[PDB]
């Protein structure tokens, strides 16, 4: 009783980081080119409707950060004690998180659904509610395609798990002009094909998990008792995640407070596509992670510390050559990715000063999803504070007012300031190994 997945996570580390970490790369890529897909048929209904997805944004964030947090902590909680040979522990994570994502899913809607309305006190406000009722209505829909391709993700099924995303964002793609231009909704079609989008996806994934029931682990509800252990083992995880996702956007607020502050207007423009251009190119870090925290869970649950290490030491090595060649192709092709996104000077300075924070990044990325594969999430949410908060905002305020630096001294900020959290992380994870070896 093994599937393909499973043999992955107990073979070889490095053999594992790979074959885990493509699928995630595709699938990940497919949702970014949804993402600029569905930019160019948005941006033909005018800045009204168009600041009405700015408006959601935010709150629809706030959703994949309860939803991905539940997502991970049942990834890392089934790949510790499979790599243990927990199978009924196994089973019992999986039943807990898709009941759980039932208690999330309903109470993000109860809790948003009848609130959404004077959250956002126009034209552009009033399209934000209908693209918020749309979404909101179907957040039980969210957080179950999210738990359940934790629970692929956690048995190494990584290739399903790419299917899941692929067939997501590929029916997206396609149900996208046809519900805004084909048919008389705008904007608001936008969101209603995002939602028929995620309920073929959660048929196809209910399909797998309880019709087909080809999963390494058992979905029954048989004799099933609520484990106080497997609580506190996904929240120690899930928990963290979700307030590492709220870090990441109070981040991005605090430092358009420092834009606003630099450059206005025009410097919280060039500081908003600058972060969208290189935000595009961490998609392959995040695919290294998600492998990394399997890889490292299951070694972590097989008690070796060199084939835990080995792994968080491939994963950083593989990421920083593949972020040398994408932060290649940013900066020395700045102006051709500049007229992509519609004053384009000072956006090309960034776009060759802001993008080496990529390759300074996968430090502390593979040390925060090895902290998440041991299961302790307090840490790799204090590096995450410590990296958003504490040298990003940090060095970004002092390089605004006290050396007169101006707009250009935010790009300094953040790449300073990941040049030290990247030696901080890099000293805690192998700080932390240190620790591991002088245990078993």
């Amino acid at each position: 009783k093994t599937t393909k997945g499973v043999q992955l996570l107990r073979g070889d580390p490095k053999k594992a980081i790979v074959r885990l970490s493509i699928p995630m790369m595709i699938g990940m890529s497919v949702q970014t080119l949804y993402n600029l897909a569905d930019g160019i048929w948005v941006s033909g209904l005018g800045p009204e409707s168009l600041a009405a997805v700015g408006l959601f944004f935010p709150v629809f964030m706030g959703i994949i950060a309860l939803a991905a947090g539940l997502g991970v902590g049942t990834s890392s909680a089934i790949a510790r004690r499979i790599g243990a040979r927990d199978k009924e522990g196994a089973d019992n994570v999986a039943v807990h998180s898709l009941i759980l994502s039932l208690i999330l899913g309903v109470t993000i809607t109860i809790t948003m659904l009848p609130a959404i309305d004077s959250l956002f006190r126009g034209e552009a406000v009033e399209l934000a509610i209908e693209y918020a009722r749309v979404l909101l209505a179907g957040a039980f829909i969210i957080v179950f395609n999210n738990v359940g391709n934790g629970i692929l993700r956690g048995e190494g099924d990584a290739n399903r798990a790419m299917l899941a995303m692929v067939l997501g964002s590929g029916l997206n793609i396609v149900l996208d002009p046809i519900f805004i231009y084909t048919l008389g909704f705008g904007v608001v079609g936008a969101a209603y094909a995002t939602l028929l989008s995620m309920v073929v996806t959660s048929l196809f994934i209910a399909y797998w998990l309880f019709v087909k029931r080809d999963t390494y682990v058992d979905i029954t509800l048989r004799d099933f008792s609520p484990s106080r252990e497997i609580l506190k083992d996904i929240l120690r995880v899930g928990l963290p995640s979700s307030l590492s996702q709220l870090s990441m956007s109070i981040a991005m607020f605090f430092l358009n407070s420092v834009a606003i502050t630099a450059g206005g207007e025009n410097g919280v423009a060039v500081f908003t596509s600058a972060w969208r251009i290189t935000m595009l190119g961490i998609v392959p870090i995040l695919g290294m992670a998600a492998a990394t925290t399997s890889v490292t869970g299951a070694a972590y649950g097989e008690r070796n510390v060199e084939k835990l290490e080995t792994a968080y030491l491939y994963a950083i090595k593989i990421a920083f050559m593949i972020e040398l060649a994408v932060v290649a192709f940013i900066m020395l092709f700045a102006p051709q990715v500049a007229y992509l996104f519609t004053i384009k000077g000072d956006l090309i300075s960034a776009l060759r000063t802001l993008p080496v924070f990529l390759v300074l990044t996968p430090f502390g990325m593979m040390t925060s999803a090895m902290f998440q594969g041991i299961g302790e999430g307090e840490k790799s949410l204090i590096l995450t504070i410590f990296r958003t908060l504490v040298m990003q905002v940090g060095f970004a305020y002092i390089f605004v007012h006290y050396t007169t630096l101006g707009l250009r001294g935010v790009w300094i900020g953040i790449v300073i300031g990941n040049m030290v959290a990247a030696i901080v992380g890099f000293l805690w994870g192998r700080m932390r190994i240190s620790a591991l070896k002088k245990t078993s």
